[PDB]
């Protein structure tokens, strides 16, 4: 699946933003700021593993009778695979800046950089923005763009609404457990992460492809949901027990008052000597604060917990799959189930 | 024009709030996010005068044979004038954040308010994002839904270029005034204010009576970007020779080393003596160092050659609507010269 279209899908990147940053080489007076606009893109869409916008380009020629696929429309799936990052790209710079994160992908983020601070909130809408040009630009003659238009616009409303869901449960600097429920978590994943992250890029290439159908879609959505849930609950937990020289990461959740899995499972396992022991060590600066609670998260086996819940979890994908799948291949879900588990 | 169809323009506003809130009160979990959004709603798209979302009401009427003016068609006219109103509420929230704004039509900006800070940024998104749920919920069906879809995509688009230019032809706190030029000056209101705030509306409004052919379009954006630009000249006067209270506002232009309309011709109109009192005058605190500035400006009689630019710029427009405005009816844009002029 991956390894072989990503060599193409990286390299279409010159073209887009050629053709980003030359339909107003007729206009010189926006001159610079579309030199600015060339710099916020390959800054921010570039230098990440690029999963989701080749789950379009893989997706769509598992589902497109290989004689619909001419040069034009494979250069359209790699144009919509990176609408997908573009999407990424805006949702990643802003929560940036809402976070006051440091740095993203090891490098140091966008808004930190000397001299763009808090004009990150203009660049991030211009990544946004681009999303439509290339539709435009690409698809606009195609009988499936305004089923695309309204894919995006609907992926960007569940996204914010998630994050808003996020930002009211978990803000950092206030503990309040009371609020980290697994019917919360959940709902936080499925409308910040789950949708843009799986549904967007399936769905993408299934509109690509002619299957425009409500009932496919939601079929599709069943198994693509599910799956994104699972993938953000073992980012939980990988965010503390993963090796950290294979993740490339090294986790912050428990300082930073994330509403993770561990924690939801963490407070349905707890007596009330535990909970006090929590309330008084989520959340902190002080590693040795922060060690209590990995600590004590190993006291419940939480890995043990995380381990019956990812062997579950697959069981119950593959059934999403034998029963839901159909009239798409099975390996156009099989292929993501396998880069995830 | 105006004072008529205010009244029934306002009140729709408790609808629209009541459909965003609402196509979600069957998904629970989401509530809390939802609540945000109606908060977000109420404190940023109500309290200024309304008047790009009248126009696209005003200008309805006007084009549309009355013939076909039933409840429902009028009521999408309300709609899509709230959304340009949204369109602006997105704008201005993001703006106030980026210049570091303490208050907004007099009362404390949304970012300023205690525990809300730069999650307003995504409070802005989902702002912008309601536009499209608008659209969708009660325009779907119209044969001009996608051209309104991508007239709201583009005017977002050019908003956001022009103010990529504005950011870095003006940065608060860097003088500079090599870069303070007409030609760029006129670029950043063409794209900053122009399109969304003359375009756009009328725009919308012959999309929603069937005027969807480039070439009226093309001349309608002709007369209303003219339009635009002696609006935005004339807020910048105004800013410092208006009476305050007549405009309810004080101008800070020079404080902020804005590319006013008043640096660029006094940058055309200086010796060098005056260029250097201008450089190490522009854009401080103090008041008296603003007050040199003032009194340079009127040195050069600026209040004169402003007064010259709008009878000019008056007959102007007018022979615009003259050579224009067929076959749209002059009063679409008679209208709106009759209320900036």
């Amino acid at each position: 699946v991956y390894a072989q279209e990503k060599q193409d899908f990286v390299q279409h990147f010159s073209q887009i933003v050629r053709v980003l940053t030359e339909d107003e080489m007729g206009h010189p007076e926006i001159g610079d700021a579309i030199a600015r606009l060339k710099e916020v893109l390959e800054y921010n869409a570039i230098g990440g593993k690029y999963n989701r916008g080749l789950t379009v380009v893989v997706a769509f020629r598992e589902l497109v009778e290989p004689r619909k696929q001419d040069a034009d429309s494979l250069q359209r799936a790699w144009t919509v695979g990176w609408c997908v990052e573009l999407l990424q790209a805006f949702f990643l710079v802003a929560d940036d800046i809402m976070d006051s994160s440091l740095t993203r992908r090891g490098q140091i983020c966008w808004y930190q950089k000397p001299g763009v601070g808090l004009d990150a909130i203009n660049d991030a809408n211009l990544l946004e923005a681009c999303i439509y040009r290339l539709l435009k630009l690409y698809c606009r003659e195609q009988p499936y763009y305004l089923n695309l238009i309204e894919l995006f616009l609907q992926s960007s409303y569940q996204t914010e609404i998630g994050q808003t869901l996020d930002l009211l449960t978990a803000p950092q600097g206030n503990v309040d457990l009371v609020r980290f429920t697994e019917k919360r978590y959940k709902s936080i994943v499925k409308y910040k992460t789950a949708f843009y992250s799986f549904y967007l890029p399936i769905a993408a290439a299934m509109y690509m492809a002619g299957i425009d159908g409500e009932k496919e879609h939601a079929n599709a959505k069943k198994i693509l949901l599910e799956m994104g849930e699972f993938f953000q609950i073992q980012d939980d937990y990988l965010d503390l027990f993963g090796d950290p020289s294979v993740t490339g990461k090294i986790g912050t959740d428990i300082q930073d008052n994330k509403c993770s899995w561990l924690v939801v499972q963490c407070l349905q396992r707890a007596t009330p000597e535990q909970y006090q022991i929590l309330k008084e060590n989520y959340g902190q600066k002080e590693a040795e604060k922060v060690a209590r609670v990995k600590a004590l998260y190993e006291e419940l086996d939480l890995p043990a917990v995380f381990l019956q819940y990812e062997e579950d979890s697959y069981s119950h994908i593959m059934a999403l799959i034998e029963q839901y799948a159909a009239p798409l291949p099975p390996a156009v879900f099989l292929g993501l189930a396998r880069k995830i588990y």
